């Protein structure tokens, strides 16, 4: 048994809030949106990992005006740079947020808004899933 690479459906994991909603352009036809109204609000997803050892992130995000700015933490962990999800066009948004080493277990991805782009109508996070690549 060596690492997969796995793809994890935002409005199938469990999460400390969010509102399930489908779309036909977002991966599994749904995703979950967490209605931030101003920074410091953050949403939590519990992430199985089967095995330990090196992942790419990648996040894919509905393109909506009201997105937000993001830190991902991983297990408490900063990971990455804060990441702007607005997008002036397009059905969704992917983001590549790097490597970690991650051990075998459920770990907990916290996303807090940090702040908005300055053509963004709000702090919101549609999250559409979560992509480990191996
Ligand atoms: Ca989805």
């Amino acid at each position: 048994t060596a690492a997969v690479s796995t793809r994890l459906e935002a409005e199938a994991l469990t999460a400390s809030s969010g509102v399930i909603k489908s779309n036909a352009d977002a991966s599994g036809g749904q995703y979950r949106i967490f209605n931030a109204y101003g920074v410091a609000e953050q949403i939590d997803y519990a992430v199985p990992v089967s095995h330990a050892g090196a992942y790419d992130l990648v996040l894919g995000t509905m393109r909506f005006s009201d997105n937000g700015t993001y830190q991902l933490q991983i297990d408490g962990n900063d990971v990455g740079a804060p990441v702007d999800l607005f997008r002036p066009s397009g059905k969704v948004v992917v983001v590549d947020l790097g490597s970690v080493t991650l051990s075998a277990g459920v770990h907990e991805f916290t996303f807090t808004a940090v702040g908005k782009n300055t053509s963004s109508l709000g702090y919101k996070l549609p999250l559409d899933y979560i992509q480990l690549v191996s």
